[PDB]
């Protein structure tokens, strides 16, 4: 159903948060080896956590749930925050701009928590 598939979308969205976490350790301690591997498997989630949010919202369209069609529409809107953010900080890394590579890695932070509290809404409106 639209919520085993929400159950995807919430365990993608938590493998992102693993790799997150991995990467800012892994910046902090100057391996930019691991950065940019950790960047591009970030990437990919963020590809795979987009199809899956696409396909739940479209769903929630044709099954006409208007509450979760607005939550979706909130949520999807944050998210396209992070993915422009995400961007800066990949172009921040190939420059070799540490500052703003730390700035974006905070500010991605407060995507991602200001979202949270919408991710748990949806599910209990699907
Ligand atoms: O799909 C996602 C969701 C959150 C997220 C947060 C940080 C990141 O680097 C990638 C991410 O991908």
């Amino acid at each position: 159903s639209v919520k085993s598939e929400y159950a995807e979308a919430a365990a993608v969205g938590q493998e992102a948060v693993a790799v997150f976490n991995t990467m800012k350790a892994a910046f902090q301690n100057g391996d930019k080896e691991a950065v940019a591997q950790y960047l591009a498997r970030l990437a990919s989630l963020y590809t795979r956590h987009e199809e899956l949010l696409n396909r739940i919202l479209e769903k929630a369209r044709r099954e006409g749930n208007k509450e979760a069609v607005t939550l979706m529409n909130e949520f999807t809107a944050t998210f396209q925050t992070g993915k422009s953010i995400f961007n800066a900080m990949v172009a921040a890394f190939k420059n070799g701009d540490d500052d703003s590579f730390e700035s974006y890695l905070q500010a991605l932070e407060k995507v991602t928590a200001k979202g949270e509290t919408l991710a748990d809404q949806i599910a209990k409106a699907l």
